[PDB]
């Protein structure tokens, strides 16, 4: 809607798509700085150091470069949507980001920003803001239970050297029922801390994969060490998890979210392959995956990619190795980092078929790698499927 606004925001296309990454760390910046509650909801880390800038650009460069048609969008609109969902934004959150990006906007432009570029900025925000609000009103709607509800920490096992796999029961007056609880394999809960260590004052949101869609005796789901290497803090969730909460602790979790989920037609079938192809603790949702391919059909040939450092920080050893030993038609493939080459092209090329259903999931560089090699090998982008432990749009060519 509004044929002269589509034209103005169009001829923002080139500083976006060259400086929107200027406006994304101005706009974190001011907007944390002069509203410090936020700093309850967004992880300072991933703006200050990670690439939450490059996902608010590229997310904003792509609703640009579709303003005649947002529809385009949807499947990124619903992948934030999920994240936004288990945060609790809410509508009125929108309109301060919305203040917010378009003063980050005139800030960029300068004499570039007239007040009629402004307005049309205001105009398209408004519509992008009813779009995402749409979606998660019912993503709200769908949730499991709903806000934060209470759980019991009731396990913290060593899964591997570093990361620690949490079983979690709801806290009885929760109604949270473990067994009426369908999970899909892929998707992460949220948890909200308030950790004590690092001077820390603020709540601190994070995501965790469910390692399990079995729930019978408990939520699981697997936490990685973020330890201090000389210079730089501990992870501030990672180590109040491993350190500061012990079992019998309460954690506030938020319903199940994601759009990560294995393919449910090809789960049945044996012609087209499963391939899993994890990096550190990326490993955790497709070990849920695995879990449900072997329960449901153990003849599916399967290729079990799996990297970490070295054998101790390799997650699930025993866990996986009882999952395999039940397939009839399976290549299992340890990479360890310490000594062996960075997967690569090549090694895909000869490791894993041509054609096959590709679920892949770790740091937001290894996905990005990866993805790399899997369009370079001529994979079609419908069988590739893909769960970056950090801001998804700063993987995405918009
Ligand atoms: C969909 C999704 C699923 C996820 N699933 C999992 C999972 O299953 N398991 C899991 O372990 N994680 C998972 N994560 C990542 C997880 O949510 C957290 O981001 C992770 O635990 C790190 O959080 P933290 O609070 O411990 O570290 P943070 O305090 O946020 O710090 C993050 C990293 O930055 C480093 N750092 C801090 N300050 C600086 C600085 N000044 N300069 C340079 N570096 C700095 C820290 O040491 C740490 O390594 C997932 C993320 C997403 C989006
Ligand atoms: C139309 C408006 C909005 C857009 C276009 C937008 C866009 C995004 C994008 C691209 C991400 C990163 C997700 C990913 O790449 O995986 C994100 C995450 C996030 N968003 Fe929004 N958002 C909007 C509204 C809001 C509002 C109103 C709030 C709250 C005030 C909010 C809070 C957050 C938080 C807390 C995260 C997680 C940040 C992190 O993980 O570091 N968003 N959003
Ligand atoms: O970064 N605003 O979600
Ligand atoms: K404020």
């Amino acid at each position: 809607l509004a044929e002269k606004t589509r034209s103005i925001i169009k001829a923002t296309v080139p500083v976006l798509e060259q400086q929107g990454t200027v406006i994304t760390r101005t706009f974190y910046k001011n907007m944390l700085t002069e509203h410090t509650e936020l700093l309850n909801i967004f992880n300072r880390t991933n703006q200050k150091v990670g690439a939450q800038p490059n996902a608010l650009a590229t997310t904003v460069l792509a609703a640009a470069k579709n303003i005649d048609d947002l529809s385009v969008l949807m499947d990124h609109v619903k992948q934030i949507g999920h994240k936004h969902r288990a945060l609790q934004i809410k509508p009125e959150h929108y309109p301060i980001v919305g203040e917010y990006l378009l003063k980050a906007i005139k800030e960029v432009l300068g004499d570039a920003a007239t007040p009629e570029i402004i307005n049309a900025w205001g105009e398209a925000y408004q519509a992008i803001a009813d779009i995402f609000i749409t979606v998660e009103k019912k993503m709200y709607e769908e949730a499991l239970w709903p806000g934060w509800k209470p759980f019991e920490i009731t396990a913290k096992e060593y899964v591997a050297s570093d990361i620690v796999e949490f079983t979690v029961k709801p806290k009885f007056g929760s109604g949270i029922e473990l067994e009426s609880l369908p999970i899909t394999p892929g998707q992460y809960i949220t948890v909200n801390t308030h950790p004590i260590r690092q001077e820390n004052q603020y709540d601190a949101l994070r995501h965790y994969s469910l390692c399990s869609a079995s729930t019978k005796n408990g939520l699981r789901f697997a936490v990685k060490m973020e330890a201090a290497r000389e210079n730089f803090p501990a992870g501030l969730v990672s180590e109040y998890l491993h350190k500061d909460a012990k079992v019998g602790d309460e954690i506030k979790l938020s319903a199940p979210a994601g759009d990560f989920a294995i393919n449910k037609e090809l789960i049945h079938q044996n012609e087209v392959p499963l391939v899993l192809l994890s990096s550190g603790v990326g490993v955790t949702p497709l070990l849920a995956m695995l879990e449900e391919q072997v329960k449901c059909n153990p003849n599916r040939p399967i290729y079990w990619i799996q990297s970490s450092y070295d054998e101790k920080t390799q997650a699930f050893k025993k866990h996986v190795d009882e999952l395999l030993a039940e397939c009839a038609n399976v290549d299992k493939i340890i990479v360890h980092t310490d000594t062996e080459p960075l997967i690569n092209a090549a090694f895909l090329k000869e490791k894993s078929p041509a054609h096959a259903d590709v679920y892949t999931c770790g740091s937001l560089a290894f996905m990005q790698a990866m993805i790399g090699h899997l369009k370079e090998l001529e994979h079609r982008d419908d069988m590739i499927h893909y769960e970056p432990f950090g801001p998804k749009m700063s993987t995405v060519q918009v």
